[PDB]
């Protein structure tokens, strides 16, 4: 039957099912005070679905420049077309090779650039802000977002929204990288699953999916949408309590050492952007320093809430795009307090 909401991760994540509810915050507020994301499904059914389709995006925006990653070595492949990205986003026969002849997974960096979404995208800032759940603390006027109402004592986000478009990894090689390597944002997030791709020619690529969500330490509960509902799974992400950070900066230090890099006692492994925690880091974090994650599957048309100062990092299974909006609720501003 319907019903209002669920959990995962062994009841440690709350998981809304409506997303426009007027009721939600009840629910929603105990979990965010003590630090824990949340996840909000079926945003994907309040939206206009051909505005968040990769062909579009190349039609209408194919001859800008651009930057590329390339998420395997973390190599740029600079001033190419944004068509180059999007015209392979699915159709693996038409992607950019590497010098080994295989097809590249990339990254389309800094796009739309800085905070021009709004002026670029008009009709998409529309859709997106009038669907976003939790609108008291997401919407850039809500009553309980402060990101227009703080003095310079605090760090204010920039205007967004902000897009998170890559391929997703393919090999198991690709099992040990990052699409997004692990970092922390001062401000709290929202990012919403908008379209997931599930390529073609070398598609048929679902059983080391399953392998990657297995060894990702996912709960039952999240494994059974794969195999019960048949909804489109998008990306895998850990995050951690931002109380947490410390104790894995001192893991990442003495890994690096480990590993023969040459660092100063104090150097910041999480504000490098350097790391990604595979299983073998996972369990080293666990047994080593006692602290433990969520491990979130990210669906289409879910919303991950990313607290102030919580470490994550995220691994696409298939190709995404996300759209994720900053905002600053009174239970985290703590966070960006510029003092003590
Ligand atoms: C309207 N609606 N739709 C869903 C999606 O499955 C869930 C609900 C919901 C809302 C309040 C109480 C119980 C359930
Ligand atoms: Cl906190
Ligand atoms: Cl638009
Ligand atoms: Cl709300
Ligand atoms: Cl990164
Ligand atoms: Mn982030």
């Amino acid at each position: 039957s319907m019903t209002s909401h669920s959990w995962l991760c062994d009841g440690r994540l709350l998981c809304l099912h409506d997303p426009s509810n007027k009721n939600n915050w009840k629910i929603f507020r105990e979990c965010w005070k003590q630090g824990q994301p949340v996840l909000v499904s079926g945003v994907h059914k309040k939206l206009k679905s051909e505005l968040w389709k990769p062909e579009a995006f190349s039609q209408e925006f194919g001859d800008q420049d651009v930057d590329l990653v390339n998420c395997r070595n973390c190599a740029i492949i600079s001033d190419v077309k944004v068509r180059d990205f999007w015209d392979g986003f699915e159709i693996i026969c038409k992607r950019l090779r590497s010098e080994d002849g295989q097809p590249m997974v990339l990254k389309l960096k800094d796009w739309p650039p800085g905070e021009d979404f709004r002026d670029m995208m008009p009709t998409r800032f529309e859709d997106l802000m009038e669907n976003l759940p939790l609108p008291e603390y997401t919407k850039r006027d809500g009553r309980l977002n402060l990101a227009s109402r703080l003095p310079s004592y605090f760090v204010r986000p920039d205007l967004g929204p902000k897009m998170y478009n890559a391929y997703g990894l393919i090999t198991a090689e690709d099992r040990r990288v990052g699409t997004t390597n692990l970092h922390l944002d001062v401000s709290d997030a929202v990012n919403v699953m908008v379209y997931v791709g599930i390529p073609i020619g070398e598609g048929a690529h679902d059983e080391e999916v399953l392998k990657t969500i297995d060894e990702g330490d996912a709960d039952e509960v999240t494994k059974e949408r794969i195999h019960d509902h048949k909804e489109k799974p998008g990306a895998l992400w850990h995050i951690y309590a931002a109380k947490d950070a410390e104790k894995i900066r001192e893991l990442l230090r003495k890994v690096g050492e480990e590993q023969g890099q040459e660092n100063p006692p104090d150097h910041d492994p999480i504000h490098d952007q350097s790391w990604y925690l595979d299983q073998t880091l996972r369990k080293r974090l666990y047994e080593e320093y006692g602290v433990q994650g969520w491990a979130i599957v990210q669906f289409l048309g879910d919303a991950v809430f990313i607290p102030a100062g919580a470490p994550h990092q995220v691994h696409n299974l298939y190709s995404c795009i996300k759209v994720a909006e900053d905002f600053v609720s009174p239970e985290h501003v703590k966070h960006c307090f510029r003092l003590t």
